[PDB]
């Protein structure tokens, strides 16, 4: 349904996210 | 419905957040 | 109902978040 | 009422999000 | 099913980047 698929796309945009915070994260610490 | 548009909007500046991470990601870099 | 309203709050909370990490990013631009 | 207070927790969860991004931009001004 | 087991997701990578924001701002506050 396109209900769980807009969700399956929140969760994969979050996962990105998620990821791209840890860069930040990581880059403030030299 | 309603509920399904919601969960587009929500798709979509979730998709607006990631970008601007990575603006700020490599705005660290230089 | 609930689901419903509960949606529109994160969507709401969602474009706050936007705006603020907008607001970061022209604050390291300088 | 499963789905209900999944959102209730990702209401939260985004709320306490946008409040640390605040914190953050108020530290950096600065 | 499918749609609760996805919002369960999207709840722990909320919690994740709300993990890391608070990382992010204790480094920016020293």
């Amino acid at each position: 349904g396109e209900i769980a698929q807009t969700l399956k796309e929140i969760a994969k945009t979050l996962k990105e996210i998620a990821y791209t915070l840890k860069e930040i994260a990581q880059t403030l610490k030299g």
